[PDB]
């Protein structure tokens, strides 16, 4: 669930997802349209694409399981659908951490809407 | 720290996953100027004032101590400066939660900046 996704960002990226990734670029935030503006923005585009390929459960409200093996996050596989949800959040959290080197809020925080008007890239 | 502030929002508002406070009104988000547009927005104005009235520690990166006795967040530790930071966060979180009935993101999410170019009133 979004609550877990939110907690995963703090655990893996060791940063606040609400105050650093809820209005970034063209896809980091609710919804999304246009083209991802950078690496962090592509992470969100992929996450949106991931949630959209999940069938058999709800990626926003359904809760999944996960543990910590060696400071890393492992998703529970007992329930097949929910593991697919965890993977979407897990892969996004790691994507944010690996791209911190180029995180550019100075430019993309509250990025003008006119910049995200193009038709979105296919998933 | 921002991570703790976010964690306190998740714990108090019990719905921090769908109610964001990163770009709401004139004061819920980075910076702040003009005047509170509503109740939630006033919660952020008072919070910004609370962070501005602190010296001796950093409210952004310093971590404070706190417990969850029952359902409340009790600020503790043995540092007046950090317990101050915790109180700024504790109050704001409750404020957000007590004003959920008025939360209006349809209107105030990504509120145009030109609507906040008035000089702010004193704290
Ligand atoms: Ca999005
Ligand atoms: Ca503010
Ligand atoms: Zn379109």
């Amino acid at each position: 669930s979004l609550i877990q996704f939110e907690t995963l960002i703090m655990k893996v990226v060791k940063k606040s997802g609400m105050f650093w990734y809820s209005a970034y670029g063209c896809y980091c935030g609710w919804g999304g349209h246009g083209r991802p503006q950078d690496a962090t923005d592509r992470c969100c585009f992929v996450h949106d694409c991931c949630y959209g390929k999940v069938t058999g459960c709800d990626p926003k409200m359904d809760s999944y399981t996960y543990s910590e093996e060696n400071g890393d996050i492992v998703c529970g596989g007992d329930d097949p659908c929910k593991r697919e949800i965890c993977e979407c959040d897990r892969v996004a959290a790691d994507c944010f951490r690996d791209n911190l080197d180029t995180y550019n809020s100075d430019t993309y925080w509250r990025y003008p809407r006119q910049d995200c008007e193009e038709s979105p890239e296919p998933c």
